[PDB]
């Protein structure tokens, strides 16, 4: 059992875009994700999923609460997260406007998590 690759390395970058068409042709008014584990902080294992859908009405606070339930924990236990692999933990712009500022070449806000804070 192998498992050690990302979704752009599995999926294609055309068949990233084409799962963007049926994104907004459902919700017109949402906003795609897609977070992976970050290359420096190697800790956590794979989550339960690798892309989900947002409302656009909502905040990165919304998002960070989303993925406690995604992934088996709480602010207890360890949440990080950053995107690009080059940022901090930060939470209170709305996912409408951060999406247009971290979208993708396929059309989705890609992100990475990890269980601490330090570096590589």
């Amino acid at each position: 059992m192998p498992s050690e690759k990302t979704f752009k390395q599995r999926r294609t970058f055309e068949q990233r875009v084409e799962d963007v068409r049926l994104i907004r042709e459902q919700h017109p008014t949402k906003i795609p994700v897609i977070i992976e584990r970050y290359k420096g902080e190697k800790q956590l294992p794979v989550l339960d999923k690798t892309k989900f859908l947002v409302p656009d009405h909502v905040n990165m606070s919304e998002l960070i609460k989303i993925i406690r339930r995604r992934l088996q924990l709480n602010a207890n236990q360890a949440f990080f997260l950053l995107v690009n692999g080059h940022s901090m933990v930060s939470v209170s712009t709305p996912i409408s406007e951060v999406y247009e500022s971290e979208k993708d070449e396929d059309g989705f806000l890609y992100m990475v998590y990890a269980s601490q804070e330090t570096f590589g």
